């Protein structure tokens, strides 16, 4: 995240770092079985690491859970990242608890000028790498689709929103995929992709999540 804020330990609750030996992507707990994260972020190997701040200190409130089985979704397409959501199910059932929660999924999709939080433990440079050991947090609002796909001709779809400032200064960046995009209490979002990180008029591209309630609520009850 680059241009945002210390978050503040176990104040986002639901968020979670997918290991597979160090930190390479972000998730979210939808329920104490489950986790939503993006498909690029797919790999074998995977433990989810619940509770966390600082994922380079054992700080006493995390949990650390193998994944059982992932789920990629059937229409995901590695070239224009269209259809970036996979799902994590976990060996066991986390422990929910003031530090772990879950995320509520959306009843209905959100519209462009809604702000929404965004975490992760992703590089916080536009120009440069630093990668921080503390999650950080931004706020940023949903764009309208129009400013979107001017800044990405022919490469947006309908599973896909930007969120962030066209001014640039403010976005999510690598490190931060696979995690969440919460406006107004529900998930909205999943960090995809983008253009660099905080450049002018290249704001962040996030996976839809309100298109794919129905295919998560059926897939996590029939595994
Ligand atoms: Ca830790
Ligand atoms: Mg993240």
């Amino acid at each position: 995240i680059v241009g945002g804020y210390t978050c503040g330990a176990n104040t986002v609750p639901y968020q979670v770092s997918l290991n597979s030996g160090y930190h390479f992507c972000g998730g979210s707990l939808i329920n104490s079985q489950w986790v939503v994260s993006a498909a690029h972020c797919y790999k074998s190997g995977i433990q989810v690491r619940l509770g966390e701040d600082n994922i380079n200190v054992v700080e006493g409130n995390e949990q650390f859970i193998s994944a059982s089985k992932s789920i990629v979704h059937p229409s995901y397409n590695s070239n224009t990242l269209n259809n970036d959501i996979m799902l994590i199910k976990l060996k066991s059932a986390a422990s929910l608890n003031s530090r772990v929660a879950s995320i509520s999924l959306p009843t209905s999709c959100a519209s462009a000028g809604t702000q929404c939080l965004i975490s992760g433990w992703g590089n916080t440079k536009s120009s440069g790498t630093s990668y921080p050991d503390v999650l950080k947090c931004l706020k940023a609002p949903i764009l309208s689709d129009s400013s979107c796909k001017s800044a990405y001709p022919g490469q947006i779809t309908s599973n896909m929103f930007c969120a962030g400032y066209l001014e640039g200064g403010k976005d999510s960046c690598q490190g931060d995929s696979g995690g969440p995009v919460v406006c107004s209490g529900k998930l909205q979002g999943i960090v995809s992709w983008g253009s660099g990180c905080a450049q002018k008029n290249k704001p962040g591209v996030y996976t839809k999540v309100c298109n794919y309630v129905s295919w998560i609520k059926q897939t996590i009850a029939s595994n």
